[PDB]
């Protein structure tokens, strides 16, 4: 991917809470290990991120980097990115070794905007796998 | 590899501190990632394992389990085996995806105790690669 598929101005204080994975794509089949369900994102005072995540929870702590939108978790390195989010409503997420994404909402209430928005994003990026819960 | 072979009695507390990579082996040439050196050891009053090591310095938090030598840290799942230590000298360390173990001594000091152990617990692994430093 490039920095020009990251977000401009994310505030990571405004993603703070709760989530629900809808959906989830990558670039390699297998890859769905990165089959991991955001519950709860828990920024810090310091601006790095805490995932808590389904797997089992999981805590994973991505640590800012000099790019806003991207974070740094461990041996095998991993980036996490924010490609897009209005914070109220969806969060599109990438973890890279190579690439997954997911669409997170706040609530899974009737209301398409996050999914078409992942799809948009999907367009532009080499995805081979493409799923979507209930 | 086996609970045979990990530890028995393991002290966490008493790991503390600094150490000093002097080998490393694996089960698979590639994997010497798993290229990482243990500069310090850091248990917490809860019973985890802080690793700060170099590769730029790393920080892992290795989390205790129901096996007292045995420690989980992440996406890709790692366990952290100590085969064996006697605190004050010597700590054989292993990483396990697959394999990867490292002797550790508190001081480089003129003395071979470490390495001869360290020889004789890889005759029990299918080790394909070995490194020593200086």
């Amino acid at each position: 991917a490039s920095v020009t598929q990251t977000m401009k101005g994310l505030d990571i204080q405004k993603v703070a809470g709760t989530w629900y994975s809808l959906a989830m794509a990558a670039s390699d089949i297998s890859l769905l290990p990165l089959r991991v369900y955001v519950e709860e994102l828990k920024p810090t005072p310091e601006g790095d991120l805490e995932i808590l995540l389904q797997k089992a929870q999981k805590k994973i702590i991505a640590e800012k980097t000099k790019i806003p939108a991207v974070f740094k978790i461990a041996l095998n390195e991993n980036k996490v990115l924010v490609l897009d989010t209005d914070y109220k409503k969806y969060l599109l997420l990438c973890m890279e070794n190579s690439l997954a994404c997911q669409c997170l909402v706040r609530t899974p209430e009737v209301d398409d905007e996050a999914l078409e928005k992942f799809d948009k994003a999907l367009k532009a990026l080499p995805m081979h796998i493409r799923l979507s819960f209930n």
